[PDB]
């Protein structure tokens, strides 16, 4: 939403004037974010770990 | 309606002549009257009447 305004003077019997919040958005976009890993089946196999 | 009137001597075995009720009419058309006023609402309050 807007930020907050202030009221404005008007003469008595006089027509109220107009100023509503105005909206707008921010956006998000996720980025896909990776990590990848290989061992050898002979290195898993001797590994202490 | 029109007015009472006065019935024909006449001789007998004579023809009676006719005389009948005529009729006319008088017109309305009703006029709109109108008045009107407005107070303000800080008038309306602050008035002692
Ligand atoms: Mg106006
Ligand atoms: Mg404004
Ligand atoms: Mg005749
Ligand atoms: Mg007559
Ligand atoms: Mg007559």
């Amino acid at each position: 939403a807007s930020d907050e305004e202030f009221a404005r003077p008007t003469g008595q019997g006089a027509e109220i004037r107009d100023d509503g919040e105005t909206y707008t958005t921010v956006a998000w976009n996720a980025t896909k974010l990776t990590e990848g890993s290989r061992v050898t089946d002979e290195m898993r196999d001797q590994a202490m770990v």
